[PDB]
RNA sequence: UCCCUGGUGGUCUAGUGGUUAGGAUUCGGCGCUCUCACCGCCGCGGCCCGGGUUCGAUUCCCGGUCAGGGAACCA
């Protein structure tokens, strides 16, 4: 339906309702981020119980935007498998000091494929990541770490600082706003460079791509289903305090409980179908 | 350039000039839909002669915006490519009861390809679809048609009937309407199923949207032929029952059949290059 | 800018510093196709010792100019590379009539490297050509130059005249205007001669342009430094005609050489910093 | 090489620190007329993008944008 608040005036119905519109393009995609659309909620204006009430609708429209928008990066993972087999030929072409040690890297290069869920998607990324970068380093003759527990970092090798910080600078703008992915003019393909390293270097790039994107992602819904909670825990302990027909009725709809995003989309038509019963309970201005 | 209409008013005019602009934006797409703008022809008001010339004149007007127009889905089936390999990477792992069904239909899903013949691209949503669906009702261990000359029908999988509904309203609409598409409101997505489930779900709505498109339009180039191809044979009759100098020459006109888009078309340009010559035939008012 | 000029008015100087400002955007880049600015410098109204500063200071910022903006060709280098390891390639693979011939020619495409000195760009590139040429003549059966003394000459096999013309008037307007590298032309078809006759003459063009940028800079950079020096001698006879303290250290300002252009920087240095001790020996206005 | 303007529905466009952003406009539907030209009727319908200023700004500052004016070699 329609987001409905309590005592919001159009002036900030409308900024409420534009700023989730809109949410795709601003940078800094984080309902937080924002700390002057939360003000617009009424806080220190109107009474507690409405306020707590216009943050939970908040946060449920914001958090189904963000389910919805969701990026699925069928693209990148195209691209990450023909780089990983790409990285793989390359190595089994390269003659090593110890082609055993390398052939466990190969191997792993090798066996990895995606599974059937998306998390493991990313956690298979990294996994993969760590053993290319290990052959390349391995492959310039440079001392990888051996250090227990210091398994590795990932990170380009053989390029100059400036490009590696407009990666970084690149890799991080993704951070921030997911749903929109820039194009790098920046080749990461060098003359100087062995074959082998630039493979890796390229498919580190889209490791990071992937990585970035689906943490990011989880994060910002692991903070909204948090939110939603914990809004919805205050409120029923307001309304408990008043027996009128309408408070009941407004804390029964809220007896649901609001894991599984899917949760979410029920609570949040159940609220906006049955608005006009419950209204009255909270003051309006 | 401009269609030239004998009786109308010249705000009569101006309306048909911008129906046919409008067309482009506009829900209902379907001259026979409006018989506002037919009536405004000028039926049973003036001449029968002048109708006939008048509908004519709307009709090829009308077949040389929608073959303009003609929306283009390069874009749409190279998506729909992408949706298939999603489904075949997320189908991969997942254990089956007979790994050679499965793996069968993978490869079908794989080498999916599209041909540059339009019908091709039917034949190929339609076969993608039937193996997909497959793939998914197998991962849920539900029953299929074992039947010979059977095939199974493409439907959505563990969706609400609500959510079906709306679907099944969108891409009406876009029957309705085949230039322009409304994005879904919905998000084919659930918590509750896996990525396989999901990804098929999108790929059927993506392909139910093609096969939508392609025979939309099918059947509005049919439909526009045969009306021309009626109001001329009628109009022929109506004009050999004068016989003059401008009459002559209209017949003349319209001897050679249009049975063709750019026969049509050439018979448009024809006929309001001559506008003046012949126009003095038809009783104005 | 830092240009000092004895007798010219705003608006000139304003001019000549507008003129080696925007050096590159001009076609013709050479200061004796452009009359106007050498006349306009300093001018038969103004007197000879003024008139001689006053070149030797256009002569000075015009070197200087050339010198920051020299061609950078790290790109058309690493093409270079390229295809000579592409036509190596090819080499091996083709048979030939006497294959140990060949295989001096290529052991010699094979080491082929440039080194960090831009001047040993045109001698490397030389070597390669010609023996890439040598090897081209012999797949195709050509009689090649075998008299004492005497080297094969660097051109196209098998070449349309048509193309030829193209790129020969290409690289016409390279010598023209070197800072403006466009080399866009690959037209060779693969029906034509054969892959390493193709691969030659891709080659052969990018060997062309850098040969002809590397020359056409060094003949302006030696065009310069004959200039400055007739400037600085004849200055120095005139001023030593006087033997003011102001006249005698103008002259010792004179005395550095200005071959080596850091000399020539060494001198347009000396000669505006201290400009204010010795303008007075200079007659203006 | 310089500065100077502007973006407000479906074009065109007034406004112009808290305003449910308003105009003709087409559109659609009321067709009440030979056709509606009367629209006599509504209604849908819109904040250049992002950040930043206070209690709160499309409406103020800073960057980016796209369209423009006139200023540089030629001008």
């Amino acid at each position: 339906m329609s987001l409905q608040f309590i005592g919001l005036q159009r002036r900030d119905v409308v900024a409420l309702v534009n700023f989730l519109r809109h949410l795709t393009q601003k940078p800094d995609v984080d309902l937080e981020a924002h700390p002057k659309i939360l003000k617009k909620c009424g806080e220190k204006r109107l009474h507690r119980r409405t306020v707590l009430f216009n943050e939970l609708m908040l946060w449920l429209g914001y958090y189904r935007e963000l389910r919805f928008h969701n990026p699925d990066l069928s693209s990148v993972l195209e691209e990450f498998e023909v780089r990983c087999v790409a990285v793989a030929r390359r190595g089994y072409t390269y003659p090593f000091g110890d082609r055993g040690k390398a052939r466990d890297h190969l191997a792993v290069l090798d066996r990895t494929e995606f599974d059937t869920d998306v998390r493991h998607d990313a956690e298979i990324v990294e996994r993969a990541l760590v053993s290319a970068v290990i052959l390349a380093k391995m492959s310039v003759r440079e001392t990888l770490v051996t250090a227990i527990g210091q398994t590795e970092p990932i990170a380009f090798v053989h390029l100059k600082d400036t490009e590696v910080q407009r990666i970084e600078e690149n890799l991080e703008g993704v951070r921030r706003n997911m749903f929109c992915v820039k194009p790098l003019d920046l080749n990461l393909d060098r003359h100087a460079n062995t074959a082998l390293v630039n493979a890796v270097n390229k498919l580190v790039y889209t490791g990071r791509l992937i990585m970035n994107v689906r943490r990011s992602w989880e994060e910002l819904e692991r903070k909204c289903l948090a939110r939603i909670q914990e809004r919805c825990k205050l409120l029923v302990k307001e309304l408990r305090m008043c027996l009128s027909f309408d408070s009941n009725y407004c804390r029964n709809i809220l007896k649901h409980a609001v894991e599984n995003g899917d949760s979410a989309d029920t609570l949040l038509e159940l609220l906006i179908e049955d608005f006009d019963i419950y209204v009255d309970s909270f003051p309006q201005s």
